């Protein structure tokens, strides 16, 4: 396959990137504590956020709503809104370095996890707490929710990745469900399909590892083998039956989503990659690394 890359940017090493589902925008979380907010088909910088002090990992827009929400080593969850170009207030309560943040698609919910071993569920209507995942004995280094079940899936540290039923809290709120064994370093990154009942899941110990699920039970489908660093992120392409993982060996990596074998190697000669996302609909992904962010589309070979 190849890259076609549509826009890159260079600055403070990038720790997060958000699609924005409608609009041709990027956000970026970067190391030094700010969010850059790009569009990518003008390559002009649209705004800036001030917020955190240090890095920050965690950055999603709302799939509706004019608003994205960051969280930072700060340990601080904030929710803004975009159009207004406010901090709209900040949800505190994790007691270390926040790891990821998202929206829920329906309930008005963010979801948010922590080097503080716990996942935390926010109402921000109420802008309360509204459920907090205990369970990890270490860093939960991501979680997702699912995007059609009452499901979250959780990675840390503590080398298991966790599926936790939250039925009751849509409605004892929280139950783990699975708890995954199979890596034997930590795990850094988790990640649903979007319609297909399977779960990716990637670590220190170099491994990007397939699982399905079904509502009673789950399995190891596959190991994808190569990497030979930490892998800090992967997904799934939506439209394609191809997994992505992105890797502090400077690469990411395209498998065949069938059978686990390489398909594609995109290397780059001093930036590690830290974090990968796609676009909800369009042929559109983001990678950010130690040098900026880059989005690009990815082709067959002589396409």
């Amino acid at each position: 396959m190849e890259m076609l890359t549509k826009f890159e940017s260079r600055s403070s090493a990038a720790k997060g990137v958000a699609f924005h589902p409608t609009q041709p925008w990027i956000l970026t979380s970067l190391h030094n504590g700010r969010i850059q907010l790009w569009d990518y088909r003008m390559g002009t910088l649209l705004d800036r956020f001030d917020g955190h002090d240090g890095p920050v990992r965690g950055i999603a827009f709302h799939p509706t709503q004019p608003l994205f929400v960051s969280g930072g080593d700060d340990y601080k969850v904030n929710v803004w809104n975009y159009k207004s170009r406010k901090l709209l207030f900040s949800l505190c309560g994790h007691m270390d370095y926040v790891r990821v943040c998202t929206f829920h698609h329906e309930y008005p919910w963010i979801l948010s996890c922590s080097d503080d071993q716990t996942i935390r569920i926010w109402n921000w209507q109420s802008r309360n707490c509204i459920a907090i995942l205990t369970g990890h004995s270490h860093y939960v280094m991501c979680a997702a929710f699912h995007p059609s079940e009452d499901l979250i899936v959780s990675a840390s540290l503590d080398q298991t990745v966790r599926v936790w039923d939250i039925s009751g809290l849509r409605m004892t709120d929280a139950i783990v469900k699975f708890v995954l064994e199979g890596h034997d370093r930590g795990v850094n990154w988790c990640a649903f399909h979007p319609t297909l009942p399977l779960i990716l899941s990637a670590g220190d110990d170099r491994l990007v590892k397939l699982w399905r699920m079904t509502a009673s039970k789950a399995w190891e489908v596959d190991t994808c083998r190569g990497h030979f660093n930490n892998v800090s992120c992967c997904l799934f392409h939506p439209h394609q039956e191809l997994i992505l993982s992105a890797s502090e060996d400077k690469t990411i990596r395209v498998w065949d989503l069938n059978r686990r074998t390489a398909v594609q190697t995109f290397r780059r000669d001093n930036d590690r990659f830290w974090f990968i996302t796609v676009h909800p609909k369009l042929n559109l992904f983001a990678a950010a690394h130690d040098s900026g962010v880059m989005v690009f589309k990815l082709e067959s070979a002589w396409s």
